[PDB]
């Protein structure tokens, strides 16, 4: 009746602390260990899996009091996995200056400095009532609490261990509890029958790293795995020819890209970055590797942004004449430039890289692939080009143009992008006005600067495919 699930995955997070696990591979595991205050209804307003109405979870009800403050009334008798009852103190700690957004917290949780809202300290009104506050107005509080930033941690236990040690022995309120974590290999979680919500339907879940997608496909076919992730459209015909197996695929609110270590002199200025960007023939990559199912967005611009999505925005540019002109202008001396990829952690990362190496050879740039195994990522000083992705995790263009590429983000801080002052001033402005034609035009100006500066280059939104046994009716891969 409750089976032990075996999931063959593309990767394993570096930790199970819920914010530090934010990645393509962490949420599928941490969403089973932890809960949020509220959850998105992915099928509200007729949406086919990307709906946005908010529904109760750890909070049974909530009331926006003013433009800076939201009161949450918590469920009672919710138990953390170690038997401690969750209270307003735990929720307050989760969004506190100490743990999340203060100066010392940002050292151990870097996304607390860039992915946090402009929080002020939560207020605990009573055992089951907490008020989440912001120092400046924002309408995003409630939806933020359904996001990957909103997973609730146990104050006493987390504070005692600290962020890093908690990530190796996580305790949450979710339907599965931690058993084991072997870095670069596996995570095992087991049913928590003390869960406040629906009883878990699997006895145990094992997430096993299977680096190569053909090995994942073969393991599904042999019964070694019940579910496998991160496949491509090319795998679908073979899998679906087995009557006991099936695939599912769709465009995800995430883009694959490549980016630069702009602390390196070779990438300290925009010309060679933009040269590499203008030489990418995205329709050809999409045709050869994605069966024309991946979609190319019109800039850093996605429909989930709603009022800040521009459906009429122009396409991103492909111009090898300008690319060649920019290589010569940069003074590039033929010095090999590495491009680091952790295998096919991103679907089709290595075949797309090989096609782009040919494109860059045509404009006079020598790019060398540096394919590393999980756990072998280079030190920042040895990193030049690398691949990446960004999940568009809010119904607002603030994510990820601002939270990743803005003045508080990692692209400018860790990776050294010296953005124009106009860019950082507009990032500040859009975070102070409601949705209007003015806010709409400011995001389009940020998009234009992004394309001119090329701190990163958007490739496409992947057509994400997973596969499973038909008789496995619940799949904890957060698709
Ligand atoms: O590409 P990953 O690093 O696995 O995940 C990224 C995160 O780093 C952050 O950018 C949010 O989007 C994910 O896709």
């Amino acid at each position: 009746e409750r089976r032990a699930l075996k999931i063959g995955v593309n990767g394993i997070p570096v930790t199970l602390e819920p914010i530090n696990a934010i990645s393509n591979v962490g949420p599928r595991i941490v969403n089973q260990i932890f809960d949020t205050l509220v959850v998105r209804d992915f099928f509200s307003n007729g949406a086919p899996g990307n709906g946005i109405n908010l529904m109760p979870s750890l909070a049974e009800s909530w009331e926006r009091i003013d433009d800076k403050s939201v009161r949450f009334k918590l469920r009672q008798k919710v138990m953390f996995h170690d038997g401690v009852e969750m209270t307003a103190d735990d929720v307050a700690y989760t969004f506190s200056s100490e743990r999340l957004w203060g100066p010392d917290a940002i050292k151990v949780i870097p996304l607390g400095g860039s992915y946090a809202l402009d929080f002020d300290e939560p207020v605990v009104e009573d055992k089951y009532t907490v008020v989440i506050r912001t120092k400046t107005p924002t309408p995003l509080t409630e939806s933020y609490m359904a996001s990957w930033m909103g997973r609730i941690v146990p104050k006493a236990y987390y504070k005692t261990l600290g962020t890093a040690a908690f990530g190796n022995k996580p305790v949450g309120t979710g339907p599965y509890k931690f058993v084991e974590f072997v870095a670069n290999d596996r995570v095992v979680i087991e049913a928590n029958d003390a869960y406040w919500g629906l009883k878990p339907t699997a006895s145990k879940i094992t997430y096993q790293l299977v680096a190569e997608p053909a090995t994942r496909v073969a393991g599904l076919i042999s019964g070694e795995y019940d579910i496998v992730t991160t496949l491509t459209p090319d795998d679908m015909a073979l899998i679906n020819s087995y009557p006991d197996l099936e695939t599912r695929g769709n465009i995800v609110e995430n883009f694959h890209m490549f980016t630069f270590n702009m602390n390196q002199p070779v990438f300290q200025s925009k010309p060679l970055r933009r040269a590499l960007a203008l030489a990418v023939n995205r329709p050809l990559i999409v045709q050869s590797l994605w069966m024309n199912k991946a979609t190319i967005p019109n800039g850093f611009n996605f429909p989930n942004y709603g009022k800040t999505f521009d459906p009429n925005r122009r396409a991103m540019e492909y111009n090898i004449e300008e690319a060649k002109r920019l290589v010569k202008e940069s003074g590039y001396d033929g010095t090999p430039i590495t491009y680091h990829t952790m295998g096919n952690y991103y679907a089709n990362a290595v075949p797309a890289l090989m096609m782009m190496i040919e494109m860059w050879k045509q404009i006079g740039v020598t790019v060398v692939p540096k394919v590393y195994a999980p756990g072998g990522a280079p030190k920042d000083q040895d990193s030049y080009m690398r691949n990446w992705s960004n999940g568009q995790w809010m119904t607002d263009a603030w994510a990820t143009m601002i939270c990743e590429f803005g003045p508080k983000g990692q692209v400018q801080k860790r990776w050294g992008w010296k953005a124009p002052a106009e860019f950082n001033d507009l990032c500040t402005k859009v975070s102070q006005i409601p949705d209007s034609k003015e806010r709409f035009d400011a995001f389009n100006r940020l998009r234009d600067i992004f394309e001119e500066e090329a701190p990163a280059v958007i490739l496409y939104q992947p057509f994400d495919v997973y596969a499973a046994r038909k008789d496995v009716h619940w799949r904890p891969i957060s698709f």
